[PDB]
């Protein structure tokens, strides 16, 4: 390449990391919701709507603007030929920036071994709930609901592992109104965000929450509810249960305290193999980066696949998701 | 097309973790190693510095997911980008090490009623890591031809938003005389340019003292302003901004600097009209981020038509090149 060229490379690059920044954050602030519905807007107006500074607000299309994900026009903004794709992972960019935008800044603190002791990284936990909720629903919902319209028989009491906002059971309750759900989180945090969520959606009754760590659920008590669990649910979260001798034991655990469980529905992003570094799709790279940095295993399919049997279970029934990097639902009995 | 749609949305991804990468590998040594050898073995980096190797290759694969490396098994060579982002290391390293706070927490920052008392946070060590560097590479052509065309030598000189004293002490090795005096209203710049000075052998020579130079009267320093005949200012003049306060801060200058001859001040400044997706490296972020904090950037015009009401008279201006659109000029 020619020295202009590397130039602009280089210039996308650092521009890139506005835009990038400003995906999430023109998401939650509705900006992204008011571009699809009718194709432009106003900045001017858009700000005083939104009680917010103007002047930022322009900065904050114009980094979009510098990447082609929208454009301006005098005083508006309209969609740009990046548009459906970027506001489509909109969640993801959050999740990078909003959600764990620090981890990543402090790479040069984060990398050497004797500071990688007790706390030393910090997420923002509820940004990273705000973005997993679209996440869920986005790239997860059609392979979960396919599994749950294939269970063969009609669930009585439901678990959720690692439940956070409560909305899976709450989605779960409306489908099957007899159900009891029981939601198990680690993050006390979680527990009370959803037990005031649940409250608050008239399902107080219905749904109720523990907090437990799923990787000791042995430990757990939860009143002798785990017993009468005939569905098991868990997305999102089944890479903490690793490395693979934990896992194992983890899965036999669980088969064990949940005796009556029919089907374990099982979700979750999983750790790429032989992409090339110049073809890494979105989400991939942050996805991976991500957990070695706050060193998490994360493991493959073919992992997960080979896991199974020693934990005590049997896939029957597998799902590709599209594309959330290489993400996947199996259906477990 | 849908294909390069979705190409370019996993290139705007990647690249955020490539930007904030360039910065880490600036910091942690790699980009120097491979500025020596070209190549590096990703094991024997990790080992070396002692740092866990499942994130050290994550770092590099962040870099060569956009071109700036490339990976050939367990080693690491330069990529096509590699000279280009690496002469900018600096500004990935302000962007992301320095800024990344305030970027990150842009829906919480945006909103008017957030913006009262401490509403952003910047990392200053950070911040003052990436400017000592950004001086250097990017101011350091204008500013020597500026000294080189003063026309007298030196015999005390005073530097505005000192930081870490390098300047001053790079004058004091060109005039071997002079007398240096910084001026910083943070004290954390005031004592590593302190402890900086004491090693190299200056401390006679070169003093600081806080104060706040847009209110440069109530620095009761006092004492060794009449005796300083240049006057220096680099990368902190905006902060002088809006203009009405930028003409006080000015005068002020001129009437607590009454021997001063020429006053050198160099700063980037706000672009205007260039098209979006034609932004150089820094400009974005430098504007968007003044915007965010809230405070004043001036263009090169407003530059301009201001110094005669501040009481001052451009005799020269120099062009930078480029961090974006920035400016030394030749007041006196
Ligand atoms: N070991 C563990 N045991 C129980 N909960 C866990 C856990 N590790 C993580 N979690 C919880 O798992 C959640 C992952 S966020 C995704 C939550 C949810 N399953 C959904 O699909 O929306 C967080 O609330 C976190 O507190
Ligand atoms: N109003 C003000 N008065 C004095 N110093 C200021 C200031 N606003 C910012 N600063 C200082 O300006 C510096 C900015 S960065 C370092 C710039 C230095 N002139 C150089 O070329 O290397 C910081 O040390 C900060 O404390
Ligand atoms: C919730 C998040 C995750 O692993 C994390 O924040 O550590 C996640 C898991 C799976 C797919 C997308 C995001
Ligand atoms: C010091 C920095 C700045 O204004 C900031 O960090 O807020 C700066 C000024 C001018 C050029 C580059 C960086
Ligand atoms: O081994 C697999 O591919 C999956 O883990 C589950 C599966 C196995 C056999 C038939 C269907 C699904
Ligand atoms: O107005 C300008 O362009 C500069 O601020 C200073 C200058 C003016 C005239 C000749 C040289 C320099
Ligand atoms: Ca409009
Ligand atoms: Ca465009
Ligand atoms: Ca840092
Ligand atoms: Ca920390
Ligand atoms: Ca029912
Ligand atoms: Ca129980
Ligand atoms: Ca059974
Ligand atoms: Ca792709
Ligand atoms: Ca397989
Ligand atoms: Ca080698
Ligand atoms: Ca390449
Ligand atoms: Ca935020
Ligand atoms: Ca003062
Ligand atoms: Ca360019
Ligand atoms: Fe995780
Ligand atoms: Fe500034």
């Amino acid at each position: 390449v020619s020295e202009a060229q590397a130039r602009r490379a280089v210039a996308d690059i650092f521009n890139s990391t506005l835009a990038s920044s400003a995906i999430g954050a023109a998401w939650e602030l509705g900006a992204l919701d008011e571009l699809r519905e009718n194709g432009k807007l106003d900045v001017s107006d858009f700000a005083v709507r939104h009680d917010l500074h103007e002047p930022a607000v322009v900065g904050m299309f114009t980094a979009l603007a510098s990447v082609g994900i929208v454009r301006r026009e005098g005083a508006t903004v309209v969609v740009g030929p990046y548009f459906d794709e970027a506001n489509h992972h909109r969640s993801l960019f959050h999740w990078l920036n909003q959600g764990s935008g620090e981890l990543f800044r402090r790479m040069p603190q984060v990398l050497p071994n004797e500071n990688r002791t007790g706390k030393f990284y910090q997420l923002d936990a509820g940004a990273i709930s705000y973005a997993c909720r679209e996440i869920s629903e986005r790239y997860f919902d059609p392979a979960f609901w396919a599994a749950v319209d294939g269970l063969g028989y009609t669930p009585t009491t439901v678990a959720d592992l690692g439940s956070g906002s409560g909305e899976r059971l709450i989605q779960i309750a409306r489908r099957f109104p007899g159900v009891r759900g029981l939601g198990v989180d680690i993050a006390d945090g979680a527990i009370a965000m959803a037990e005031k969520e649940v409250a608050a959606k008239g399902f107080g009754d219905q749904i109720s929450f523990v907090r437990g760590d799923a990787r000791t659920i042995d430990q757990v008590s939860a009143r002798g509810e785990f017993a009468e669990v005939d569905l098991l649910t868990c997305f999102m979260m089944g890479h903490e249960f690793w490395p693979r001798e934990n896992c194992v034991q983890t899965l036999r655990k669980l088969r064990a305290a949940f005796p009556n469980v029919r089907r374990f529905l099982l979700g979750d992003a999983t750790r790429t193999v032989g992409i090339p570094d110049r073809e890494l799709p979105v989400f991939t790279l942050g996805f991976e980066f991500g957990h070695d940095m706050m060193g998490v295993y994360l493991p493959t399919l073919d992992e997960w696949d080979g896991v199974f049997e020693e934990g005590g279970w049997r896939c029957v029934k597998k799902h590709a998701i599209d594309s959330l990097s290489v993400s996947v639902v199996f259906e477990l009995e």
